[PDB]
């Protein structure tokens, strides 16, 4: 055991956080919308502002979920996926399948989004040397994505490596003529593609940007004219976050490929899915190699399946479409207060997405200990400070982590 | 819930599988419904029967399935905190786990990023080494070099150090079974000409899984240190499958007693419950790193340090240095030995090694997986031959009776070849 000094001094010593060199606060506990936090030696409640990073969409030790995986570790902890299956990698198949855009039809199960990203690209690769054209081995996506931080994963990440095809950001609003550039680019590169790449309706990591759906619509649109696989990078955007099931579904539209993962589990254990058309499949399977050519150790692990399957029919099983259309109007009626700030640039919310875009980067010294004084915790990225809160966050919950996420923008 | 009719059908329509096809599989998978210490209940002709686990589900089930106090770690942190965010936050699983890995991985490595996968762990290595010369004012020197029969994972970075048979790496020859002075003269010679453009060189330390089950003397590990020295080129060993007394020594590296700039872990982390691995390097790394122009190792996995993963892990790396493993292991690999010999004189086996915890029989000709299998499972065992290999790295839980099963099986396998 270790006190929450002594996790402090062993952390500074032998511990790489995410984008670090080699201070972080200690973490002692998580239930619901709540994490208990150590500062200055004293245990403090604060709302889970981020869920975790997109993940914790039910809240944390919600019963159905803790009791999922305590179920599935009395039976089958981990099996290996080669030449073997089992009941939660099928029920979860089964789920996905039924739930994402229509066409999706089979499912790869990996351990993270950046590996499920690349998942995504062998698919694309291994289709079009399934169809005699291994020309076509690039990837195309617009400015402003992030994707993960694989080497390959990198390479379609907003360059401010393979070299791939860049269109400029697309903008908030619809432009038909944005989309007319987007298509004459693809044109001149087609027979180099294997594929767009792209976040659907909001693009996170990159600077949680939204755009108009019906960009996506012209994206499929361009990619079936001009023979290049659609795929949607929906790891941050899947289950319910932007108000809807699925973002494509903000355009009716679906993408030959998909990625999902985040809320996948409801932020118990790492997963990730990729699913493809029954055409990719069948396409890559008649090929010469036969089979799609990736397998992870951990493949398809059963207690990771099994509190995924929990997650996704707790979210199926209750009126989702309407708690986050409450989550939505609480966060703009929360934020509006921070458009007349003088720091402010602009206030956007997105289904259970609230984002307040200042005028210079955000300085994490001030911003956290705001944030913390006031019972929330906020990490703000570059110049945004922003929130994606649990699905089973109260509106008196949203009211206080608006209101720290206005103080937090005032301090700036 | 579904039942193994129903599971099939499922797994047939929408499952891929590792390596595999989606509606033209030569076998279809088998239904695995429970596990429990070395045994899988698996589904045969409808009939639920008891298999032993021979390959620990890919070396990660080292304490076998259910291990009670492997799930009662589990079940404790799940009751206080699943998970949060390791951006701002720590928590105690993850400091417990660094403190106890830097501790017992070879002197020298005392920084620990923890990623959610092998292949990441070895990207994270390779970042590592990349911007460690880019801290350096070396940006020339991105290239890795490695042997051939190697294999660290399906990632387009991790493939491109894996054994052909892409960034265009440096490979050298297949590195040989008994030690030759001229293999490590040669493997000098080469790096030498590329010094300039390597960031450093990758292997798997003593055991190469994947690429063909194949052992080295630890010497030529002990070569590459002094090599990579003197021409100023990292070493990384990845020891995701080699790590946590599977090869009779606590790491891989404690054969040759040499210790690598930047380590891999992962699998047996955990005791094959989730999938974590982590990445360490040395204090020079990392300071090099952090006082570059980018000033940060720019890396960072969502779920990065998962509490539930950790604090499994905890358990599992005190359960194994709780217990004399190295006579465990001494002991398994006696019953190996004893086991397979019998291989040694059929017609078609051209090898037959054994490592610390693990048994390979080497044929002549491609192992037939429809009559292997069948083969091993009347025999109740589950075995995953592949080309001309039948092997075993069998929980280190297992008794004599049971390994005297396992080999009995990969015997019968070899006989039948
Ligand atoms: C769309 C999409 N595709 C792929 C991944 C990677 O999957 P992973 O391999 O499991 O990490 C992510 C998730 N990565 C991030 C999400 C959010 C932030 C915000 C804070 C930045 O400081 N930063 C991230 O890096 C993603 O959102
Ligand atoms: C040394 C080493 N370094 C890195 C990795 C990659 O880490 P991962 O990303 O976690 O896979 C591996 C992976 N080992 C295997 C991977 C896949 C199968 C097939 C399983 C079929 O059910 N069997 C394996 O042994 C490895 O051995």
């Amino acid at each position: 055991g270790l006190t929450p000094e002594q996790i402090i001094a062993v952390d500074g010593a032998h511990l790489w956080h995410p984008y670090s060199s080699i201070s972080p606060v200690v973490a002692v506990a998580a239930h619901g919308a709540w994490l208990t936090l150590i500062r200055d030696g004293q245990p403090i409640e604060v709302l889970d502002a981020m869920s975790s990073w997109w993940t914790a969409i039910h809240g944390h030790g919600h019963p159905a979920l803790d009791q999922a995986l305590t179920t599935q570790l009395r039976v089958m902890n981990h099996v290996m996926f080669g030449g073997l299956t089992h009941e939660p990698a099928a029920r979860l198949a089964k789920l996905l399948v039924d739930i994402t855009p229509a066409g999706l039809d089979t499912v790869f199960f990996s351990d993270s989004g950046s590996v499920s990203v690349e998942v995504a690209a062998k698919m694309a690769l291994q289709y079009w040397r399934g169809r005699g054209l291994p020309g076509k081995r690039r990837l195309m996506t617009w400015r402003g994505g992030y994707h993960g931080d694989t080497f390959l994963a990198m390479s379609i990440c907003d360059p401010h490596l393979a070299a791939q095809v860049f269109a400029p950001q697309v903008p908030r609003d619809y432009d038909p003529a944005y989309s007319a550039a987007f298509e004459a680019q693809l044109a001149q590169h087609a027979g180099e593609l294997a594929a767009v790449v792209v976040e659907p309706v909001v693009q996170g990591a990159g600077g949680m940007r939204f755009h108009d759906p019906r960009y996506l619509h012209d994206l499929r649109d361009i990619c079936r004219r001009y023979e290049v696989l659609l795929i949607f990078d929906e790891i941050a955007t899947g289950f319910g976050r932007t108000g809807a099931l699925f973002a494509a579904d903000h355009a009716g539209v679906s993408p030959d490929i998909m990625c999902v993962g985040k809320a996948l589990t409801g932020g118990y254990l790492s997963l990730a899915a990729t699913l493809c058309t029954a055409d990719v499949a069948h396409t890559i399977s008649a090929g010469a190699a036969g089979a799609l050519m990736h397998g992870p150790t951990f493949m398809a692990n059963p207690l990771a399946c099994a509190v995924s399957v929990a997650s996704v029919e707790l979210l199926l099983g209750q009126d989702w479409r309407t708690r986050i259309t409450e989550l939505a109007a609480g966060l703009t009626a929360g934020l509006d207060t921070a458009r007349a700030l003088p720091a402010v640039t602009d206030v956007r919310v997105c289904g259970a997405i609230g984002v307040i875009e200042c005028d210079r980067p955000v300085d994490l010294a001030v911003a956290t200990p705001a944030a913390l004084d006031r019972g929330v915790w906020l990490r703000p990225f570059r110049n945004l400070v922003y929130a994606m809160p649990p699905y089973i966050c109260t509106p008196a919950e949203i009211t206080q982590i608006t209101s720290a996420m206005v103080e937090v923008a005032r301090l700036v």
